[PDB]
């Protein structure tokens, strides 16, 4: 059976994760790098090894497998970055909270949002503080016109994420390598969906924990064997 | 000038402070050799330098000073290539041992003999060394040929596995207009000055390069230097 481990990030710096967070490249807060560290300990504990690291190209993911990679003492795997596995770009709503979002766009269209699967926010245009910030970051200067989001359904983000999985990690699980993904809730929304065949509604309702190893142990077609598995000490399990 | 390569070697690690031969056991910056790699990003932030990839080896001394640097410079999203080749020089079965066990153990003469050799390695690391599994066995060189494991490296035997690295992994980026930084080590670094200035062993073996210290080279399109390396950072630092 193979092994494979994800890993969410936790908490990022100014109440991003509760602000639509999205593609802003926002820190982890210290609590989050404490959360990670947590995490990487009981990786250490249980043992684990892997073979490669699979993570996005935000630092609060990057910094996440890097505490990891640390407290397991396994700083010299090969590690990948990929756009692809971003967080989810939630558009004009990126920084704004709860309270600013539903003041600015109306309960109506926030409950829509909220519960909808193919339904984008609105772009995130010009006048957003993040615009160019994202838009023209050098990071993404290889991704074509199309590539670029303005926003994304979690649809659309699903979509962007899974042929990285299938290309580029998949390949590496049936070689046997031991992979381990740090990245963001909806772009480990993506593969837990293709993993588990679940559905729209369900993938909507699952809300993966944060700084916690996820195990999955998947049988000779990458189907999961088992429900998924969460390290640690008791009561964080 | 055509080309820019950047390379900074990491600062005092653990084994330093006792002074221990590290080699390719994978001893840790110590707090110093942290803060050190933090100037040195700054450094680099400071001078706005932006990269396109990063090499480094798999010893994490030089790891870390690598996500130091990232950190500083804010580009910690930049694809990173590890590899066994650009490990500090393996010191055989001097690893482990300090500054006084080896002169109790070797003597005068022959500690002195394998200082200025360029050719003539130290004692291998046998199976009955205090770290040989713990280097030998070690699963991240578990895909090496027996003959690309050492038990030992003169500092020839050191440049001669860095530099297929440098010729068949970076000269390609390079060329392809990639901003390189290497991160790496004292004896893996000096093969590749040695070859991009064309040094003589004699010369190679006076060079000694600054540590947390970014140095930087302006290259033609042949990567040949087109002026001395650069150190980057506050004028005091450069002096010193
Ligand atoms: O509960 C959640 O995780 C999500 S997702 C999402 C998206 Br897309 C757009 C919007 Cl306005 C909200 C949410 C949301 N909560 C929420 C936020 C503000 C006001 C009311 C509810
Ligand atoms: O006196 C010298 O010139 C040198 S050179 C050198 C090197 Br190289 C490594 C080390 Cl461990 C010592 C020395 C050393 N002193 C010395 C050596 C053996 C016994 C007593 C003193
Ligand atoms: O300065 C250098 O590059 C080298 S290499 C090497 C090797 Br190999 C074996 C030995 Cl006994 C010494 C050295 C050496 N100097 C040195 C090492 C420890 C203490 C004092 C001086
Ligand atoms: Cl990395």
């Amino acid at each position: 059976a193979y092994k494979l481990v994800l890993i969410r990030h936790g908490e990022s710096a100014w109440n991003l994760e509760n602000r639509f967070s999205g593609w802003y490249d926002a820190d982890l807060s210290p609590a989050g790098h404490e959360e990670a560290k947590r995490g990487g300990q009981a990786l250490r504990d249980a043992g684990y090894e892997f073979d490669i690291c699979f993570t996005s190209v935000q630092k609060r993911a990057i910094r996440t497998l890097w505490t990891v990679l640390d407290a397991i003492d396994q700083m010299w795997l090969p590690v990948v970055r990929t756009w692809r596995l971003n967080e989810r770009h939630y558009g004009g709503l990126t920084g704004l909270n709860k309270a600013e979002t539903a003041a600015k766009h109306g309960e109506a269209q926030v409950k829509i949002w909220r519960r909808s699967y193919d339904v984008p926010p609105p772009p995130m245009e010009p006048d957003h503080p993040f615009y160019s910030n994202i838009s023209k970051d050098r990071r993404y200067a290889d991704l074509t016109e199309d590539q670029l989001p303005s926003c994304e359904s979690l649809k659309d983000t699903i979509a962007r994420a899974l042929p990285f999985w299938n290309e580029e990690i998949v390949p590496q699980i049936k070689e046997g390598k031991r992979v381990l993904i740090a990245a963001h809730g909806n772009s480990l929304r993506g593969i837990v969906k293709h993993l588990e065949g679940l559905s729209e509604e369900a993938i909507m309702e699952l809300n993966l924990p944060t700084g916690i190893p996820i195990v999955y142990e998947l049988d000779k077609n990458l189907k999961p064997i088992k429900p998924m598995q969460f390290l640690g000490d008791e009561e964080t399990v």
